[PDB]
């Protein structure tokens, strides 16, 4: 039987979505490799919301390069690697090791009653993938957004945009109408009132951090002229 493939050759370089595994060969092999089997199995994720009883697998990587391309990974997950290698006659023992997904943007959802100065829409919560979603941003532009600005430095700034409001995401657990424009303070940001004059679309805006990085997605939920 083959020997083991050495435990620090196998080495990951990871995606949200795909792990790339390699590794170098058994030390000692008796006759010829055939394949390589590898199990894989999550143990952990920074998503709150996920199963992971079965977030498992095996695959047979035939022929003897020593590298696999891992598709349909969850993101912001820990996944657990073993690797045999194959001669003819069997399976030699196994190494482990393991390597973690990025985590991606949160999953965004796809007007009420417009007046003079404001625009009512109804807010969709969006969900985690790969880690919780942090803060909502509701984001006010004239005719994504990882630079916030507060309305009250947005001239002298001389940015087309302003952030309304932002949310810790316990707030907005459910759907939810939220009115741009109420004039009331959230999280520092002043929802102040729309210019009856002037045209804007208005963008719903959702953020993941974990492991130090962060990620967002937004999308679009009105316009008023
Ligand atoms: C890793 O795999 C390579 C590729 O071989 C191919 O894939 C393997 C998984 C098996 O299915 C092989 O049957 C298949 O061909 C192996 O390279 C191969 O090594 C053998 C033995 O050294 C070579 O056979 C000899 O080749 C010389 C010419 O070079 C002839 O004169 C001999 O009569 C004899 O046929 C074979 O040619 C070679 N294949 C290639 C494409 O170079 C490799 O040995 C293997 N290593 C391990 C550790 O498994």
């Amino acid at each position: 039987l083959p020997g083991a493939v050495p435990t620090e050759s196998i080495q990951g370089s990871t995606f949200e979505e795909k792990i790339f595994l390699q590794w170098r060969e058994p030390t000692q092999t008796y006759g010829v490799i055939t394949l390589y089997e590898i199990t894989y199995k999550a143990v952990s994720s920074f998503d709150p919301e996920i199963d992971l009883s079965n977030q498992s697998g095996r695959v047979s990587k035939l022929g003897n390069e020593t590298h696999f391309l891992f598709f349909g990974l969850y993101p912001g997950t820990t996944y657990s690697f073993t690797i045999r290698a194959s001669t003819a006659k069997g399976f030699g023992p196994p190494a482990t090791n393991q390597f973690t997904t990025k985590i991606s943007a949160p999953s965004m959802p796809a007007p009420l009653n417009q007046t003079d100065n404001t625009v009512t829409v109804m807010l969709k919560p969006a969900h985690s993938r790969g880690a919780p979603v942090s803060v909502y941003q509701i984001v006010v532009e004239e005719e994504c957004y990882p630079v916030p600005i507060h309305f009250q430095n947005a001239s002298l700034l001389n940015s087309q945009y302003y952030f309304a409001a932002e949310f810790p995401a316990d707030s907005l657990q459910a759907a939810q109408p939220f009115t741009i424009g109420d004039n009331k303070t959230y999280n520092g940001y002043w929802n102040t009132p729309l210019l009856p004059y002037k045209s804007y679309r208005i963008y719903f805006q959702a953020a993941s951090r974990a492991n130090g990085e962060t990620k967002i997605d937004c999308v679009q939920v009105a316009t008023k002229g």
